[PDB]
């Protein structure tokens, strides 16, 4: 779900996680003209989830094989997050927006989980922050 908090900041927030049904079996990034990520949108099982960021940009997506699952994440942001590049348990990657400004790695404390929700913070034109939930399938 999406939210938001009281305080002198600016974003609004959100978390989506595995329901209990089927984790995640695709990912939807909707990039802008310029490069930043706007929104995301995670399907578990058949049914994609809420839209979470700021409306706008063209739709990119990663549909998982099954058995397929994200272990780990490669990004890079400025003041948006700019780049996500998910890497699979079977060797594929999706590269979703422009590679500029900080780098940063993103993997499970345990070997063996995989990505089974998301979180962040959205503001103005995309997504401003974000983190990753993490867990063993089957």
């Amino acid at each position: 779900g999406s939210g938001q908090m009281f305080g002198n900041g600016k974003g609004s927030y959100f978390i989506t996680s595995k329901d209990n049904e089927t984790g995640i079996t695709g990912i939807r990034v909707f990039v802008g003209p310029v490069g930043l990520i706007k929104s995301i949108q995670v399907r578990y099982g058949s049914s994609w989830s809420e839209k979470y960021g700021i409306p706008g940009g063209k739709a990119h997506e990663l549909i998982l094989h099954p058995g397929e699952h994200i272990i780990s994440i490669y990004g890079r942001y400025r003041t948006f997050l700019q780049h996500v590049t998910l890497i699979t348990n079977q060797g594929r990657s999706a590269s979703f927006g422009l590679e500029t400004g900080k780098g940063f790695f993103a993997a499970p404390n345990l070997t063996g989980q995989v990505l089974e929700g998301v979180y962040g913070q959205f503001w103005l034109y995309g997504i401003t922050g974000i983190g990753f939930t993490w867990g063993f399938p089957r």
